[PDB]
């Protein structure tokens, strides 16, 4: 039995219409054009001989409006003249002379560990792929980004409003990725410098494992459900010693409990048992715990509830 | 180490601009608007009391142009007046009075087992998600489709040309999905009738397993590579008895062999060994063979080659 779960991204068209190419000196990457503003990573200003320890304050003062070339390629093409520039954290805010006529309704938000978002991967201002990731507990994502991908954006969508939450910046030593929020902060403890950095330990996202076990029950797979129960408090004590995030319930999880008639505490017990071993059994085609699907994914994809 | 692989879909904007809602009687689903033509599943004509054994020839003759209501909701809205109608296999071709001003360059093609394509899942003519699937050897896909999803489309993209290959029709007993090609044929042996149908056995897609093992080597994971080799001919004899597709090499696979210095026949031997058991070892975080990534996915996502 197929679970009915796929990695589901938002339709990307609203965001595709906002992507541009930004060039500064010897650097080119992507930017996001909303109203009269183009956002892009500030390391587009960095010469290759400074990438390991840039002085971004001095680089910013060294730029003029002529330092930046901004072009839109796909769809309605345009060359955008930069008329102001500013730095916010690890992002540049370029002011341009033309307002994007296809600016969607949008907000800026920060995504939290365990939450999913959609990524539009772009090179030279041209969208090339879309995928969805969950923010890991160590503030990396398991993405797919190559040279030239910086400035690619991540977002969620509520109704017609696009909530931009990620601008791609870098690849870590273990092949995961991180970037900035649109307040300019890097996710986690990372810095936008090309030097090796301490990377924190990842953890299983307990609330997403619970979601996946509910997806299994919703698919008729419940061999792991027992009368036994572990309290949230007891589970969370256990989680700290076993590389799991502490569990915090949500109405999304509560809907899954009501639909299945299986209590959260039953699944917290099952996780503890499954972590010691699946004993050769499979859950939704897997012999290990899955934490890349959220309670919202399961509600939406299986239960039809948004 | 993260593999650098995600489920990567095409940007969906070009196709979003083609989706419409088609209503006929008590049925509503999605259609695809290209030039002056709207394509949709023919069971939109079926009354609920005929779904198990429709007479589609008689249903078609019973329709007039007034029988169909076609509306575009998102983006540039329009109500489209139907001025002709026709049946091609399991699809209707509605001719409308307005040509889609955002018709992309496009072709129609049929996708083959093991090949990947992008799906734009739509409800009531509104795109709601995108995901990528591989056509299974039994001509189903492991999708995520609910009531109202019929007429959702699947496609590949070469350059700027969209190759439409799938229009969603139905869900099988094991939760997988199938649909039609735009020549109107159902994939596999399926019929667009709401009756239980024999479903063929699925198989591992050997060429995609080889691709994934190459992805592992490209990530520094090669413990399973041994000097031993199995010829393509010998492997394919073995595959028929062990629920694998027969392996057919491509230039995409050959590039992976050249890049890694590991021969295809070495990986065919490794597959045979891994199928008997991983012996507690992991490959790219998995204890089972992965066949949902193509040689092209690995070339593109890891090697940067399109
Ligand atoms: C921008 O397009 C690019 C994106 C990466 C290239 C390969 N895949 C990517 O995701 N970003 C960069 O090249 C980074 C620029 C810095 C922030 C100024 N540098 C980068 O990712 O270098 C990685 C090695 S340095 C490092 C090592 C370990 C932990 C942190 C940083
Ligand atoms: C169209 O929106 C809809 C899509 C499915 C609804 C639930 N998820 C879907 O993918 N398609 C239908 O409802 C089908 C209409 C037929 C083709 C006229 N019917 C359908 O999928 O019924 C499934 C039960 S009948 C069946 C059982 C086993 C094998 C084949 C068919």
């Amino acid at each position: 039995h197929h679970s009915g779960l796929v990695k589901m991204s938002h339709p990307s068209g609203d965001v595709e219409a906002c992507m541009v190419q930004v060039t500064c000196g010897s650097m080119t990457l992507n930017g996001l054009w909303l109203d009269n503003t183009v956002w892009c990573p500030r390391h587009v200003m960095c010469p290759a001989d400074q990438l390991s320890d840039p002085n971004y304050d001095a680089l910013l003062i060294s730029m003029t409006n002529h330092s930046f070339s901004v072009q839109k390629h796909i769809g309605a093409p345009a060359n955008l003249r930069v008329v102001g520039h500013a730095m916010q954290g690890t992002l540049l805010k370029l002011t341009v002379d033309v307002a994007n006529p296809s600016t969607p309704a949008y907000t800026f938000t920060t995504v939290k560990p365990g939450a999913a978002f959609s990524v539009l991967a772009c090179y030279n201002g041209r969208p090339t792929g879309t995928f969805t990731v969950v923010m890991r507990p160590n503030y990396t994502i398991k993405g797919s980004f190559l040279c030239g991908s910086c400035g690619s954006v991540g977002y969620t969508k509520e109704g017609s409003v696009i909530n931009f939450c990620y601008m791609h910046q870098m690849e870590l030593a273990n092949g995961t990725h991180t970037g900035s929020a649109f307040d300019g902060t890097m996710y986690g403890a990372f810095m936008d410098k090309q030097v090796h950095q301490v990377q924190l330990t990842d953890k299983y996202c307990s609330v997403n494992v619970v979601a996946w076990l509910y997806a299994a029950i919703l698919n008729g797979c419940a061999w792991f459900v027992k009368p036994n129960r572990t309290s949230v408090v007891s589970f969370n004590e256990w989680a700290l010693a076993n590389q799991f995030t502490e569990f915090v319930g949500t109405q999304s999880v509560d809907m899954l409990a009501v639909k299945t008639g299986v209590a959260i505490e039953q699944l917290l017990y099952a996780i503890q048992q499954l972590y010691t071993g699946f004993q050769g059994k499979q859950i939704l085609g897997s012999t290990m715990l899955e934490d890349e699907f959220t309670p919202e994914d399961v509600n939406m994809q299986i239960m039809g509830v948004v």
